[PDB]
């Protein structure tokens, strides 16, 4: 039950990092993903910034939760036209965290339910992989998926998965609640 969320630290530069307290969990996936659209959810309150145009890669986000938790925010992955500066800072922000970060307890990797998943979604499974942090797949905006072929795409993204490794894999929409409630279950078990 996250009863306080506050947005405590907004990481411009590597190691800009509040104090591990009792551990965090992360969330990134390619801009326009749903990213904030989820932490939304999650947090039952509209306190990230959600928009049909992504946002530049500026920072890392850390919300704490309960006083004693962060829920961390990290900036999506290409679509717009990164530039070179861009995807520089995001490399370095990200990589540092992933490098860096010892009290980071899972990745949640969002990608969209509606398609297939994608090579820079694979590209980041891979990177996770070889740093050994642990990560689960969260699908998004499943709600925009058509019933009768619902099936079908979740088969694709377990079979897809399945060939490297993974946590476990849960569909959301934070538009019906769809995944919302069994994604903090399991964020609260891997926290406490
Ligand atoms: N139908 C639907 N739209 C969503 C969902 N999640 C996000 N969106 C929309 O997708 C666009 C991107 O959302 P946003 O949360 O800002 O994505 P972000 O760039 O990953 O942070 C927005 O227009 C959202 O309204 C969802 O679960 N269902």
């Amino acid at each position: 039950i996250i009863r306080d969320v506050e947005l405590v630290k907004v990481a411009r530069t590597p190691g800009d990092y509040p104090p591990p307290l009792k551990g965090e969990v992360a969330f990134v996936g390619r801009s326009n993903v749903g990213k904030s659209s989820l932490l939304n959810a999650l947090f039952n309150r509209k306190i990230a910034f959600v928009s049909k145009t992504p946002g530049k890669t500026r920072s890392i986000n850390f919300y704490l939760v309960n006083s004693k938790y962060y829920f961390v925010d990290l900036p999506g992955y290409g679509y717009a036209k990164v530039s070179k500066k861009e995807r520089m800072l995001w490399k370095r922000l990200v990589e540092d965290y992933f490098k860096n970060r010892w009290s980071l307890q899972m990745v949640f990797l969002l990608v969209d339910g509606r398609i297939p998943p994608q090579d820079s979604d694979l590209m980041m499974v891979e990177w996770m992989k070889s740093l050994n942090i642990p990560f689960t797949i969260v699908l998004t905006k499943m709600d925009k998926v058509k019933m009768s072929e619902r099936a079908k795409k979740l088969e694709e993204h377990r079979k897809v998965f399945s060939k490297y490794g993974e946590y476990t894999i849960i569909p959301t929409s934070s538009v019906t609640g769809e995944g919302i409630s069994e994604l903090l279950d399991l964020i609260s078990t891997l926290l406490k």
